[PDB]
DNA sequence: AATAACCGGAAGTGGG
DNA sequence: TCCCACTTCCGGTTA
């Protein structure tokens, strides 16, 4: 099953949810969710993998978190806002 | 207060 | 057995 960060960069590469998710600079890998719009993503992200419960971007987040240590996804001190690193956008 | 973004410990679920 | 990669729940902080 496909990993968060990935599913994330997919979206971004394809632009199928244009008014939920951009890059703000995609050479840096940094994105925002819409503040409007994001739940629709969240909602997308668990049926695709095909959880028990409704996704929710608090949820989401709180997966998104995690990457903080090993490094996929940070958090970026603006709005909405975070970074892949530079081994996701290559690999 | 109402709303929104952000946080993480802890325990549960999946598929190795 | 016991880690993966989240998911779910809860209580919370800051603006
Ligand atoms: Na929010
Ligand atoms: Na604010």
């Amino acid at each position: 099953k496909i990993r968060l960060y990935q599913f994330l960069l997919d979206l971004l590469r394809s632009g199928d949810m244009k008014d939920s998710i951009w890059w703000v600079d995609k050479d840096k890998g940094t994105f925002q969710f819409s503040s409007k719009h994001k739940e629709a993503l969240a909602h997308r992200w668990g049926i695709q993998k095909g959880n028990r419960k409704k996704m929710t971007y608090e949820k989401m987040a709180r997966a998104l978190r995690n990457y903080g240590k090993t490094g996929e996804v940070k958090k970026v001190k603006k709005k909405l806002t975070y970074q892949f690193s530079g081994e996701v956008l290559g690999r």
